[PDB]
């Protein structure tokens, strides 16, 4: 286990081969989840590009968070989506936390501290626990076939995943830095392959 | 009675049949009120919404806070309408508070602390005590008749309501969140029936 | 003498009967002045209207403040006018204090505690002592004769007046509220008699 | 009600005059608060002083946040007391959060952050709404009977208190300066008499 | 079960009669174990403490792991006891995790994820199924006399129990928080049943 | 000499011939200069006005600091010329200080303590110590020819000559207002005379 | 050695003359470097500049920081480019800090403290040290060919160059201005030349 | 005047005749002001000395900031002293600030960023303007006796001066060394006399 702490994975070139893969002993199927991020990237008015993709056998988008050129932030599970729409975009790092949960099928979007509005999205499904995590890339199947105009280029760390739903003020504290423990998948002690092109780094953002 | 101190309801789906239903101890009819609450939508750009609707048996506009699209806030009361003016809105939770009173007609509205003129409104007029208050719909008949074309969809919550004009001191407090005592409908003390796809969460809102 | 301290007048509708009547205690001519004032109203996009209507018995625009739709302030003296242009108008509680000196006919109008450029008017002039103060509405003869579509809708109040010329110094001072004794007109102890729909409330503006 | 944002009450002398006295219109009793302050003094090594004093007619004591020499801090409700021992101190400002539970009895001392171990103080207790609050004295009839040697020296700010236990994340939020919303007594809107050498100065504390 | 994720057991007072009793699905006999747990005490100055005992109707100390004063932690197995010395103690929440393997009576001791040296103790023994496990208090029979002297006072939480030896890659998750499963002893589905004054609350542990 | 402290000149009314005239106690011919002047007006979105000119028997232009409408401060030494191009202008007082160093050429160039960047201007020249220095008008003889459309309305103060280049740090402490001791023209020293319509008042910037 | 602190090279005036030659010490080639230096200028508006031009004898290209009109930043390495496109300027004053690593190719770029998101260009390659280092003009032959529409006109000054990439939080304490210690070429220890017209003056910017 | 940046004296022998003075514009008697200094000296431990010593003829302690030997800074005003106890001294470069404000007496006293706590002195004195600013020495009459044993023997330097309480934010920017204009008494601009053995140096410190 490797503790990245103020390191950041850095995507330099547009590539549909630089990915790096993120290891979760995970046994349980997920009925909800957290994950947390920060990334950087200015290709935001370019193309969109995949944040975090979390794919199963049985379901490439199993979880995929993603940037849609003109639109926004989509939110996906199971292969379903939902769309926080984003008019104006400014070229900054962007931390956002996105939960799911089944039992009422809520998703919270938060960006930068702000919440967005609660939405719906495949309430009662379960996600899958055995699930290739990759960044960099979208999965169009377990573990690969990428597509180059979906690689992210720039920056992406801090990524902390729960199995459950926080709480705003969990969030709240995520978002100033406090001290916060992820049940999922944790920066200070992450597991990952890196294939091609990805390089460790000083994080850019504070 | 419950207490929803720092919980919101949350109409995650558009419907014509996610409501609830909130019980009033109102003996007396109303001379006056004032009506306080949280809500946090997307729809503001969409299409129009109902925030708070007060029917009574003779007039299903009995009280009715409408969001109504490119114009801003719909006050009417007794059926009678008045509008505030809303050229730009922003993707954040906002705060009303609203007051009339039939001695002299007078509505204040005011939004995230920010009063808005005083306006003339149904002077003289008594609001009927026997009333069905519902939150997430605009009901046309007493407790019913919901277009879900007129739903709210996101979040509502802090909604209290006394049978006195509010100062502009005490409005203050209400919205930077100091000690005070509802006593017609109380967020602390509520009674409430929930009605279709409704949830309560941590309200997103400080 | 009535303290109308953190009280308003408030004319809630459109009229020409709403208006009060305000009983400066003067009897020398005035060789100079300053009037200030808090005023909120969204007439400001729509119309224009009477802010402080002051007339003597040979002249009805012996002193006007005035807004003029798409111009900004007018203000007259001695029924000859000076335009303070404003742009762009917002829809907030705005405090003025406008001063005239005849030894120089020098106006000087402040809005929100910022000077515009002094201008020159009626140099030499001199205003009469027994004069007919309203607010609410403009007047045309002594006493009345007001024209509905220049009256004033929404609320004024803090009205001051001294005969001598303000400094920089203490005008500031009274944006900020502090100390001061107006000795022409005192809204802490004003004379003053109302004539239909107008209503004392809190002022909005803190 | 004042904005002390940002702003500190300094009390740069010992006196038994120096007080201020902070008004909270409380309807109910109290079964449970959180009190939160950050403080600043050196006083720490020479003797105790009242840090947070509140009373009521029955009882003097009836909250009281204290430091004891070689001690340290003294939590006392309804009289009865329990001590947080603080062996080494540092002339630094300090932020503390104190949360009481009726229906536990459960003490929560939090300490820049780092809480201190729950203890058990005045189970099934009910603290009194007709309250005086007292800051810079330790008080001993309901407004006064001030002792010169239990007076702070130094400066106090950030006072905010809840009717309810804040969770730790809450607290998390409040020690890093994230949004809240205290519903007691609030430094945003903070109503408040000061008697004697005590002035209001920029914060020394970030 | 019970899923106590983010909740600890308080004892807020000095007893023999607060405690916990947690029920293991526990049938095979053990040859080895972990148990993994997180505790808040300030007793460590005053006096020894019970942090986690295990009894069979055989031998009341069957796992007991106490903190002995001024000794430092007691680990325990069917009676004989090794101890991991600690000269120096500081009051903040600890994380301990232990080991013991019968095929070769090594005892891992791990306290804030950093590892004391192995010792050996009772190889070859097994630990009876037939157990009692409790805390908050030391037991001598099957289920009872318990010493107030002994008790706990404070907070334990996070008690996770698996009948095998974690390799120290696994302890470091349990330490930093990503994903496991217990299997003897699982925080997030736990039976227990409460005696005397035992409080759930928040853990005060990130 | 008379201390104009606090004091501004008012140019109330457009004119050919209100001016004031500004003595310089120089006889060594300038080699480099500094001149600083605080002014007000709203003429700068209507037409070009003289800032400030300085007259030589043989050069009428030989300093002037002129407000070019729709391009900005036309700064002008022996009659040459180079534009400060101001894309947009707010109604506000501006502060400028000017600086021009014969040995390099650079003017330095200040607006409300932001410089511009250094430009070239008259490598080589010498302005003339036998000058005429008019406020309010733009000369095109030794004293005279002024033209109603060059005139300044509004307010012009705090004007302060070097015959040196001021350093960026001293420039600093004059917008600031600093102590400072100018040594061609002082405004705490000057001597000036009044012609026509001008008059003396208290300044209206801070 | 001079120490320029707080001194900028001024060039007044478009030429194919006016430059500075700065010579390093430096023996090993380079495989990193950070430049970072702070300019000011109008031409960004009107047409592309060289800021900082690194030449060697077989590359005239070898390290060029260019400003291409209606793009923004071009940073080039072994002559070949990258774009940091600027959208939107405005006539301040600028500080730029930019790195290469050879290992990795990454290029950082900031702006005023804000990073751009780190790309890549000519890893592996290697930057010769025996290198003309000229500000003032853009070279196209060792220390020559200077094309005029290619010239800096305004100001230069606190070049820092290191043979290795600066980390964050260094490069914000140079932008802060803290305490750092250029190995290759240091502003407070400058080794320069000056040709044609140049000026050295005191610093605009703080 | 003198830019002293990058400068400090040295004092390397202890004397009663080694002292600079420093001249201050200074034209009006003192309401308030700050000092803010770097000095460098082992003496910490054997004896006391003068740090900063302002006299005017009436008063030889007008302010005078002094070691005191095992005690810490003495600050007077008037003749008037507080002490700030420093328990452990470390032989390092320091700086201090310290204000004082006679309208509420309250001194402010800053070592290294650290405030010291808030204290009262000489509420409603006014220093003098006539004064004798001396650095090396304590002068007991206007412009000497000075004592040997109380010289300071090191460096002192950016001696800055002004004649306001600067906020504590601003503090931060003095001692992070951002941008500030002292108008009592700038290093960037002394004007000073030197007496003795007396050098300038490069400053140590950063
Ligand atoms: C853009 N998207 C997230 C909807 C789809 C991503 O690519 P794909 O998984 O549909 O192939
Ligand atoms: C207020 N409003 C007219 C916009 C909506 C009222 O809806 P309804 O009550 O007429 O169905
Ligand atoms: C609108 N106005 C103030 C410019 C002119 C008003 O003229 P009048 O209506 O008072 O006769
Ligand atoms: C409890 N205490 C003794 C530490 C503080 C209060 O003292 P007192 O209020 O009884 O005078
Ligand atoms: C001493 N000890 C606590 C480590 C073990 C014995 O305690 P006990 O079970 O005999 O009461
Ligand atoms: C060109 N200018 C408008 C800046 C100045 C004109 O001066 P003048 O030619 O009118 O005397
Ligand atoms: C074109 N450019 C801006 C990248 C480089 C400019 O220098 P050059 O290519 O003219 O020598
Ligand atoms: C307090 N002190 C010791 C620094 C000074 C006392 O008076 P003096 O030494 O300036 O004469
Ligand atoms: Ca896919
Ligand atoms: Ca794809
Ligand atoms: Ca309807
Ligand atoms: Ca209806
Ligand atoms: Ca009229
Ligand atoms: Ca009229
Ligand atoms: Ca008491
Ligand atoms: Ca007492
Ligand atoms: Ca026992
Ligand atoms: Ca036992
Ligand atoms: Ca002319
Ligand atoms: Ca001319
Ligand atoms: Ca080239
Ligand atoms: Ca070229
Ligand atoms: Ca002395
Ligand atoms: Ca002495």
């Amino acid at each position: 286990q490797t503790d990245m702490s103020r390191k950041a994975f850095v995507f330099p070139k547009e590539s549909d081969t630089s990915y790096v893969s993120l290891k979760a002993p995970l046994t349980k199927p997920l009925k909800a989840f957290t994950v947390c991020l920060h990334f950087y990237t200015e290709l935001s008015s370019t193309r969109g590009y995949s944040i975090f993709s979390y794919a199963t056998k049985r379901q490439d988008n199993e979880i995929l968070i993603f940037w849609s050129k003109d639109i926004g932030y989509s939110f996906t599970v199971g292969g379903s989506e939902i769309l926080f729409e984003v008019p104006e975009v400014t070229v900054a790092p962007v931390h956002i936390c996105t939960s799911w949960e089944s039992a009422s099928g809520i998703v919270e979007f938060w960006v930068d501290g702000k919440p967005r509005v609660r939405k719906s999205l495949k309430k009662g499904y379960t996600v899958g626990a055995e699930a290739s995590i990759i960044l960099g890339q979208e999965q169009d199947s377990f573990g690969g076939n990428f597509e180059g105009s979906q690689s992210l280029v720039g920056d992406i760390g801090n990524v902390n995943m729960w199995d459950f739903v926080l709480s705003p003020d969990e969030i709240n504290t995520i978002y100033l830095g406090g001290p916060f423990s992820p049940n999922v998948l944790n920066w200070r002690a992450l597991k990952y392959e890196v294939q091609g092109e990805v390089f460790t780094k000083p994080q850019l953002w504070p």
